[PDB]
C-alpha cells in the first residue's frame, strides 16, 4: 500500500461515469436538485469507505431571477416603445430542451431597477479602461449605462469600477474576440460559444467575507444577520449579461468618440464607438434595463468526508471543490467533482484493505461557490480554530480541464518541489509524449519564464474555494488542471454539458485521469510523507523576486523616494534573513524521534501561517496573507506584497503626496516585519 | 530532581538580598539606571545557568516632566496672583535625600497646558459618579477642572470619563479615606501615606495596544510610527496628581451643591462640596494647572532568559514581571523581580546538576510596564506567531506582597486545579497556621463565595504584563501575590523602599518565599508535568456562572427582550455542549504513545486560544478574548462576556432601542458561537 497503488486504482472510465451522473440535471445552489446530489454524494462516499460523512448546512444570501417577471434589456424610442428586446433564455442544447428549471442568464446579486440612459462602451471595464475614458478621452460615465465586454478580469471588479465611475447600470456581454476561437464551430458541433450563449455569474465584491450577511461567523441557525443595507459586497446598480447577437444590436448604433485604439475593438461588425449615446438618426433612442431578481436567504449543503489518520489524526489535509453549478456544470465544476469522487473511491479501496493515511484527509463537496465561495467560507468560519491549528494543506478541485493542451498549476511556493517530483513520476497523457513524464511534456509546453528546464507554476489568486484557507487562514494551498495553449468559450453557459466534454475536450478521459493523479498524488504525499513535503527554500527564492518587483515599481518615483526617505532596505534585509534561516532549517531537516519530527513538521505547517497579519490588509480584514492577496483590480489574479502594491498604485494622482508616501513606508515596515517574523518561525525553537 | 528539590533550593535570605540590591537607586523606564540594572540581570541569569539571555529593546513613546519647568497647580485670585501652589516634590525618605534623579510626581502622558477654571469634585470619577453628577444632580462638567480622588478604578478610566464629560483638566489626589489605614503611622514609622506623598502613574487608555505609536507591530529600528495626533490612547486634557495636604487646600473652599450622600465624602476636614467653583468669599478665585511634561520616543530593554526543554523545546512556559519602577520600586515591582531572580537561581542550580525541564521555560524582566505595559506588549507583537503556536502558559510576577494577610490568585479557570493542588503541598507562612498547608490558611482567610472548603480565585483583569498574552493572544495566564484583609497606601510613591518591606511588610521574607514557591511551583508543573495541568471542566463551570450572570443583567429589561426576541438559548446551549464535551475529553485524558500525548496536550494548550476572536471586541481590536476583557469602566477589573455586557450597559438610555437590542443579539450570537467553537476543539479530532 503505497502511492503507486493509490494512483493505479484511479480509472478514466469511472471519472467518465461519474461526470455523466453529475450533469444530467442542473444543480444550482439552494435548489432541490443540488440537495439531492449532496445526499447522493454523502451516501456514496460512505459506501466508498470513509470513516464519517456529514452534511454541513448554512443559511446564506443567494439571488435568483423572478420566474414570472423576467430580466431583459430594451432599446426604447422617444415615444416610449420598446423597439428591441434581449433574449429571455439561451436556446437549450439538443436533447435538453425539456429539462426543467434551467435558470435564465442573470448577474447574481444585481439589485432591482429599470434605469434608462445613454450607453457608454467601456471596453473590459478594467481600472486602466476607466482611466483612459475619463483622464485621456474626457468621457464622463456619471448617469450613463455602461456596456462592457467580459474577460481579462473578474466581472465583479468590472461592476465595482462602473459604480465608482457613476454609471447607473451595467450590461455585460461576451465578444467573439474573447470567447470564439477562430476555426472552431459553435456548440453542439464544436466547443465555441453560439451568439445566443450567455455567461452567467455573480458580481459581488466580498473581499473574502463569504455570506454577505454574516461576515466573520458561520451562517448557522442562531446567526444574527446584517440588514441588506449593511450587507457586504452587494452592487448598487443593476447588471445583466447578454450574448453577442444581442450585444451587436446594442452596439451598432453607438456614436460619440471613436475607440481610442484597436485594443478597444472586438470582433463584431460594429465600430466600437465609445459613446456616450447613439449616432444622429437614433440619438433620441435610449437603453432601458429591466431587472427583477431577488436576494433570498437560502439553505446550502456541504458534504464533508473524513478518512482518519493512523498516526497524526489531528493533522488535516483537505481536498475540496464545489458541486453547485450554474446549469449542468459539464466542466464547471463536475469535471472536477467527478475527479474528486474517483479519488475518494481509490482511497477508500485502500482503506477497506486495512490501510490508513498517516494524517487525516478531509474531502469536501462545497455548495454555493458560484454565489461567492459561500459554502467553503462558512464552513471555514465555523471551523477556523481547528483549521488554523491543525490544517496542513488545502488542494482545490474545481474544473479538471479548461483545455487539452498542458498542465496548469497555481500554488504556494511551499509545494513547488512536491509538484516537480510528482509530475516526474507521472506519465504524460499528451500525443507526441507517450512514454515520457508529465513533467517533460508540461515543461516543454509551458516553460518557466525564469529557469530553463522547469515548468511555469503561477501564484494563487482568488475567486475559488481555496480563498478562505489560503488568504484568510494561511493554510498552504494549491490547484491543478489541464488548460489550453495561452477562460473558455462556453464558461457558465447552458452549453457546458457532459457532451461538450466527452465529444470535444477529453473523449478518452485521459486528461481527467492525469489531473486526478496530480491532485490525488499531492494529497497522498501531504497526508503520508513522514516529513511534510514543503521546501521553505522555495519561498525564499520567490520573496526575493517579489521584493525586486515591488522595489522596481516604487523606483518609477525616484524623486519622491528621496524626498520622503522611502527605503526598501528593511524588506531586503528580512528576505536575506529568511533565505539564510531557511537554508539552515533545511540542513537540520535532513540531519535529524517523533517529537523532534512533530516539532519539525509543525514548523513546516505553520510557515504559511506566519504570513498572516491578524489585522488584515487596509479595509480588507479577511485578506490577511501579507505576501499574496487577490488583485484589487482583478480578484482572479494574484498580487504579491499587495499592501505595498496598493499604496503605490496611481500614487502620482494623490493630493497629499506626504501622506501617500507615508502609507507606502508603513506597508514596507509591515511586510519587512512579517517576512522576518515568518523567518524566525524556522529558527531553532529555543 | 523533582519539584520538592526546586522548591527547597529557594531561600528567603536570597530574596531579601536581591530586593535590597534592586531598590537602592530609581529604575525609571528609559533611564541609564534601568539599562544598567537590565545588564546586571542579564549577566546574573547567565551566571545562574540559563542557556541564553538576551536584551530585547524597542523605541517607544514615554513621558517625563520638564526638569527646568516643573509641573504644579495654583489657586489664582482675580488679580492674577498665584496665592497657593502645590508641592514640586515629595520629601525624600530618610537616608535617600541625596539620591539623584527621583522623578517628581506627574501623570505620565498628560499633554502640556495651563488651563484655568472652576473646580468640580467628581468623587472617584467612575462612570456611576459622572451619571450621578450629570443626570441626577444636573451638574455640568463642560469647561470645568475636575478634582477626583484616586481609587476603585484605574486612573486612566477616570481621565477618559472626565474628558467625555467636557472637563478641561483633571487633578487626581489620594484621600486618607482610601490610602490611610486607621491606627497605623505614616512612613517612615509605619506603612501609611504621609500628606506630602503622591501616587504617580500613567493615564493612558490604550485598550491593549502597547506603544501608542506602533499598534500591531513591534517598535523596532525600522518601524513606521504614527504622528502624535493619531497616537493611540493619549489623553486630550492636562492631568496632575497631588497628596492630601495639597488636596485639602484645593477642596476646602468648594461651594455649589453638597455631596449627594456620604459615599462621596473622604476623610479630610472639608465638606466635599461638589461645586462648581468656590463659596461666596472666594467665588472669584480660580484653579490653574501648569503642565509641561513632554512625550519622547525612548529606548527600553527587556531581559529574556531561556531554559531549553529536554523533550518539548518548542513549548513555552513563561514567567514574566516588570523591572521598571516609578522611583525605588521597593514593592512595585522589585518585590516581584527579586522573587523571579531567586526562581531563576533555583532552576539554574538544577540545570547545573544535569536536569532540564520537559518544556522550555522563558524568563522575562519587562521594561516600561509603568508606561502602559510597553515592554511586554512590544515583545509579544514581535514574537506573536511563536507565542500563539507554542505558548503553553504565562505566569506574571509583579509585586509579591501588597499586604501580609493571605494569598490572592487571579487566573484562567484552566489553572484552578493546579493552584488548589500546589497550595495543599505548600506550608502556610501565617501565624496560627504553623504545620498547616497554604491551602488551609488561604481558604480559611479568603473563602470562596460559592463553595465551602475552597479559597477565592478571581478572574484576571488587566493593567499588568499578562494582558497581551491572555487578552490578545489567548495564552492561559495566572498571577499570585500576598495581599491584605479586604491597593496599598504608599503605591507609586517615593516611600516604596526596601525599608518599607523589610520593616513593615515582611521582615522574615517568609511571604516573599511563599509567593516564590507558588509562582515557581506553578511554572515547574506547567513546564514538567507530562499531561499539561489544565482542567477544562473548570472552564465549563465558570462559563455557566457567567452565562447566568449576563442573562440576569439582560432580564432587567423583560419587555425589551420580548419585543426584540432577545434569546440567550444559543449561549446556554453552547455552554451545555462545552460541559458535556469537556467531560468526555477529561475521560479520554485519563484513559490513554507520545503523538496521542502531544495531540492531547495541544488540545489543552489551544483551549484558551479558542476563546480569541480574530475580529476583536467592538472598537477594541487588541482585546480579543470573548470571555474575559478588562472592564470598559475599570481596566484593572475583569469583565465576563464583555461584548454582551457592554451592549447592555446603560441600554435604556440609547435613542434607537431596536438598534441597541440588535447589537445585544449580535453579541449573544458571537459569544455562543465562540463557546461552541472552543468546545469543539476538545471533541475527538477526526
Ligand atoms: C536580519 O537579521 C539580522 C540579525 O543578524 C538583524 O540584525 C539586527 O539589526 C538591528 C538593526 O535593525 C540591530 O539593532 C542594533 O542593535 C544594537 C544592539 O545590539 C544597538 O546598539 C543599535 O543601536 C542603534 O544604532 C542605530 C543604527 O545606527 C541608531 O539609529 C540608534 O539610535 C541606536 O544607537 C541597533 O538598534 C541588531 O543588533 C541586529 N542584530 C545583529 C546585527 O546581529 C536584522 O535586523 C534582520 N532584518 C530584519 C528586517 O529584521
Ligand atoms: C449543542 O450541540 C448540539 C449537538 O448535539 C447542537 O445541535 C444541533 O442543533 C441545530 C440547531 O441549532 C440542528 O439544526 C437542525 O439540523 C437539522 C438537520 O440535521 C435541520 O433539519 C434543521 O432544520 C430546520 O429546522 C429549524 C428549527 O425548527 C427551522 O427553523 C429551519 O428553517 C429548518 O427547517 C436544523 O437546522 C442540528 O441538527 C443539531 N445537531 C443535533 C441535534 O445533533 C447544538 O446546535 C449545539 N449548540 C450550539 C450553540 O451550537
Ligand atoms: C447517479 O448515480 C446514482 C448512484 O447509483 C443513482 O442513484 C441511485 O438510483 C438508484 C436507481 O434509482 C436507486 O436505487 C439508488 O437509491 C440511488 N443511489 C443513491 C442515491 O445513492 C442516481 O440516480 C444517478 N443519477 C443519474 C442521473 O443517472
Ligand atoms: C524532491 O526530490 C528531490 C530529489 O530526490 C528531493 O531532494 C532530496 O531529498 C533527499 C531526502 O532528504 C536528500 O537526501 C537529497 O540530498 C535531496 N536531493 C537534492 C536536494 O537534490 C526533495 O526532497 C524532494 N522534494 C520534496 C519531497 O518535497
Ligand atoms: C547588586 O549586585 C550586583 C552583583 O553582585 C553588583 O554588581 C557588581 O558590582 C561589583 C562591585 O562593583 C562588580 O565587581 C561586578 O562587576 C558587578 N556585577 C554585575 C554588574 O553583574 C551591584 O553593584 C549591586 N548593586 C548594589 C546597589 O548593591
Ligand atoms: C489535582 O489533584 C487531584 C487529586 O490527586 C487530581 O485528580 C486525580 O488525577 C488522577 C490522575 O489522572 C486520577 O486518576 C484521579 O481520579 C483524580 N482524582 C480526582 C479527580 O479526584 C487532579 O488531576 C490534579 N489536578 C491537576 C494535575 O491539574
Ligand atoms: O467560475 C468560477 C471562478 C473562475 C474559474 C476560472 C475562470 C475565470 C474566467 C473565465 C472566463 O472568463 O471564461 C473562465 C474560467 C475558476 O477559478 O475555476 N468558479 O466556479
Ligand atoms: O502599578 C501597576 C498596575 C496595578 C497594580 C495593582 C494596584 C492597583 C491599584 C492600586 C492603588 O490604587 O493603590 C494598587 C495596586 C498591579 O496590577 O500590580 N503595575 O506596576
Ligand atoms: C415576482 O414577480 C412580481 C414582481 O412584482 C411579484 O408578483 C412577485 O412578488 C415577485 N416575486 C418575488 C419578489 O420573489
Ligand atoms: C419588448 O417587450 C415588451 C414587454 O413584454 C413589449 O411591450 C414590446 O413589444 C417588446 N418589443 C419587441 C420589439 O418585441
Ligand atoms: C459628470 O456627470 C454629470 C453629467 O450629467 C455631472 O452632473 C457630474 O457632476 C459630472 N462630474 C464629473 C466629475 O465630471
Ligand atoms: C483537443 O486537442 C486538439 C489537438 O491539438 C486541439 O486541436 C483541440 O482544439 C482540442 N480541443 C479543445 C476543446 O481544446
Ligand atoms: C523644558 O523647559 C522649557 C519649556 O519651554 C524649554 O526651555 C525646554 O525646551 C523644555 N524641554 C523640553 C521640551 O524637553
Ligand atoms: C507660585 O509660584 C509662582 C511661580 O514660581 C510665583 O509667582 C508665586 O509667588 C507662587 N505662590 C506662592 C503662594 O508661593
Ligand atoms: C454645559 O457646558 C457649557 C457651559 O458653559 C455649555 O456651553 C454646554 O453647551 C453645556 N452642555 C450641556 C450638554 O449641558
Ligand atoms: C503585618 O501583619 C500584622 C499581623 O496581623 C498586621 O497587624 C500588620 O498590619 C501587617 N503589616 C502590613 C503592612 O500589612
Ligand atoms: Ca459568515
Ligand atoms: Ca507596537
Ligand atoms: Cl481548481
Ligand atoms: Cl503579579
Ligand atoms: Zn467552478
Ligand atoms: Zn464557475
Ligand atoms: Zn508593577
Ligand atoms: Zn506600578
Amino acid at each position: 500500500h503505497n502511492m503507486k497503488a493509490f494512483l493505479d486504482e484511479l480509472k478514466a472510465e469511472n471519472i467518465k461515469k461519474f461526470l455523466y451522473n453529475f450533469t444530467q440535471i442542473p444543480h444550482l445552489a439552494g435548489t432541490e436538485q443540488n440537495f439531492q446530489l449532496a445526499k447522493q454524494i454523502q451516501s456514496q462516499w460512505k459506501e466508498f469507505g470513509l470513516d464519517s460523512v456529514e452534511l454541513a448546512h448554512y443559511d446564506v444570501l443567494l439571488s435568483y431571477p423572478n420566474k414570472t417577471h423576467p430580466n431583459y434589456i430594451s432599446i426604447i424610442n422617444e415615444d416610449g416603445n420598446e423597439i428591441f428586446n434581449t433574449s429571455l433564455f439561451e436556446p437549450p442544447p439538443p436533447g435538453y430542451e425539456n429539462v426543467s428549471d434551467i435558470v435564465p442568464p442573470f448577474s447574481a446579486f444585481s439589485p432591482q431597477g429599470m434605469p434608462e440612459g445613454d450607453l457608454v462602451y467601456v471596453n473590459y471595464a478594467r481600472t486602466e479602461d476607466f482611466f483612459k475614458l475619463e483622464r485621456d478621452m474626457k468621457i464622463n460615465c456619471s448617469g450613463k449605462i455602461v456596456i462592457a465586454r467580459y474577460g481579462k478580469v473578474f466581472r465583479g471588479n468590472k461592476v465595482k469600477n462602473a459604480q465608482l465611475a457613476g454609471a447607473k447600470g451595467v450590461i455585460l456581454y461576451s465578444d467573439p474576440a474573447d470567447y470564439f476561437a477562430p476555426g472552431v464551430k459553435s456548440y453542439p458541433d464544436g466547443w465555441n460559444l453560439p451568439g445566443g450563449g450567455v455567461q452567467r455569474g455573480n458580481i459581488l465584491n466580498l473581499n473574502g467575507a463569504g455570506d454577505p450577511l454574516t461576515p466573520g461567523y458561520p451562517a448557522n441557525e442562531y446567526a444574527y444577520r446584517r440588514g441588506i443595507a449593511e450587507a457586504v459586497g452587494l452592487p448598487s446598480i443593476p447588471v445583466h449579461p447578454i450574448g453577442y447577437y444581442d450585444a451587436q444590436k446594442l452596439l451598432e448604433k453607438m456614436g460619440g468618440s471613436a475607440p481610442p485604439d484597436s485594443s478597444w475593438r472586438g470582433s463584431l461588425k460594429v465600430p466600437y464607438n465609445v459613446g456616450p449615446g447613439f449616432t444622429g438618426n437614433f440619438s433620441t433612442q435610449k437603453v432601458k434595463m429591466h431587472i427583477h431578481s431577488t436576494n433570498e436567504v437560502t439553505r446550502i449543503y456541504n458534504v464533508i468526508g473524513t478518512l482518519r489518520g493512523a498516526v497524526e489524526p489531528d493533522r488535516y489535509v483537505i481536498l475540496g471543490g464545489h458541486r453547485d453549478s450554474w446549469v449542468f456544470g459539464g466542466i464547471d465544476p463536475q469535471s472536477g467533482a467527478a475527479v474528486v469522487h474517483e479519488i475518494v473511491r481509490s482511497f477508500g479501496t485502500l482503506k477497506k484493505e486495512g490501510w490508513r493515511p498517516r494524517r487525516t484527509i478531509l474531502f469536501a463537496s462545497w455548495d454555493a461557490e458560484e454565489f461567492g465561495l459561500l459554502g467553503s467560507t462558512e464552513w471555514a468560519e465555523e471551523n477556523s480554530r481547528l483549521l488554523q491549528e491543525r490544517g496542513v494543506a488545502y488542494i482545490n478541485a474545481d474544473s479538471s480541464i479548461e483545455g487539452n493542451y498542458t498542465l496548469r498549476v497555481d500554488c504556494t511556493p511551499l509545494m513547488y518541489s512536491l509538484v516537480h517530483n510528482l509530475t516526474k513520476e507521472l506519465k504524460s497523457p499528451d500525443e507526441g509524449f507517450e512514454g515520457k513524464s508529465l513533467y517533460e511534456s508540461w515543461t516543454k509546453k509551458s516553460p518557466s519564464p525564469e529557469f530553463s528546464g522547469m515548468p511555469r507554476i503561477s501564484k494563487l489568486g482568488s475567486g475559488n474555494d481555496f480563498e478562505v484557507f489560503f488568504q484568510r487562514l494561511g493554510i498552504a494551498s494549491g490547484r491543478a488542471r489541464y488548460t489550453k495553449n495561452w477562460g473558455y468559450p462556453l464558461y457558465h453557459s447552458v452549453y457546458e454539458t457532459y457532451e461538450l466534454v466527452e465529444k470535444f475536450y477529453d473523449p478518452m478521459f485521459k486528461y481527467h485521469l492525469t489531473v486526478a493523479q496530480v491532485r490525488g498524488g499531492m494529497v497522498f504525499e501531504l497526508a503520508n510523507s513522514i516529513v511534510l513535503p514543503f521546501d521553505c527554500r522555495d519561498y525564499a527564492v520567490v520573496l526575493r523576486k517579489y521584493a525586486d518587483k515591488i522595489y522596481s515599481i516604487s523606483m518609477k518615483h525616484p524623486q519622491e523616494m528621496k524626498t520622503y526617505s522611502v527605503s526598501f532596505d528593511s524588506l531586503f534585509s528580512a528576505v536575506k534573513n529568511f533565505t539564510e534561516i531557511a537554508s539552515k532549517f533545511s540542513e537540520r531537516l535532513q540531519d535529524f524521534n517523533p517529537i523532534v519530527l512533530r516539532m519539525m513538521n509543525d514548523q513546516l505547517m505553520f510557515l504559511e501561517r506566519a504570513f498572516i497579519d491578524p489585522l488584515g490588509l487596509p479595509d480588507r480584514p479577511f485578506y490577511r496573507h501579507v505576501i499574496y492577496a487577490p488583485s484589487s483590480h482583478n480578484k482572479y489574479a494574484g498580487e504579491s506584497f499587495p499592501g505595498i502594491y496598493d499604496a503605490l498604485f496611481d500614487i502620482e494622482s494623490k493630493v497629499d503626496p506626504s501622506k501617500a508616501w507615508g502609507e507606502v513606508k508603513r506597508q514596507i515596515y509591515v511586510a519587512a516585519f512579517t517576512v522576518q517574523a515568518a523567518a524566525e518561525t524556522l529558527s531553532e525553537v529555543a
